[PDB]
């Protein structure tokens, strides 16, 4: 189970590969049995075809960036605050988030959820 | 149940409580069941009573600040996370902590539920 350290690290690459849109690197990441909810209080995604097809939706111009530290937990957790850059239709957009993931034994992502809503959207 | 609106104020609120170090005003905010894990990964504490003597013991010494470091997001499920800090002093030194928090509000506009993420990583003296 990774350590506080580890999360810090593991949540920081998450934002990294989002920022490039890496789907494929985004994707390993996730255990088999992963969930993620985005926004939180949407049904949760599951199977890994079904979030590589998420992540393709969602990546397929999109910019990340950590707008604070990660929150690590002592028990595989973290929390992390970020803004999110697009384009909608040619129309620059920003997206404020915050992701909260659960780590496996394995280091890999068991859960995933991105509270969000329309009142953190600017354009 | 509040609104994505309502929790954005509601959780700005709890900072404004925290900051000022009003703790029955905390504990009223908090459903009379609610659970807090503060930090996440410990385990959960119980009700009004067992909550009022948590926020007793982290604040009626005094001296504690907490502001937001940036925006509320909040769900259209009455649930939200917020990143804050926190400033204290640690026997004559000062402390600050970075910590995110998650709640979920009742029908009620109580909080059910508190999850307070961070570690000594986010520790700085």
């Amino acid at each position: 189970l990774p350590t506080a350290q580890e999360v810090q690290g593991l949540m920081a690459r998450y934002i990294e590969l989002v920022d490039v849109g890496d789907i494929e690197a985004i994707v390993q990441m996730y255990a088999d049995d992963a969930t993620v909810e985005d926004p939180f209080g949407q049904p949760p995604i599951h199977g890994r075809e079904q979030i590589a097809a998420f992540y393709r939706q969602g990546l397929g111009k999109v910019r990340a960036c950590l707008t604070g530290p990660v929150r690590a937990s002592h028990n595989g957790c973290g929390a992390m605050p970020f803004r999110v850059e697009m384009v909608w239709n040619g129309q620059p957009c920003a997206l404020d988030v915050i992701d909260v993931m659960r780590f496996d034994e394995h280091g890999r992502i068991q859960t995933m959820q991105a509270y969000w809503s329309e009142v953190n959207l600017s354009v």
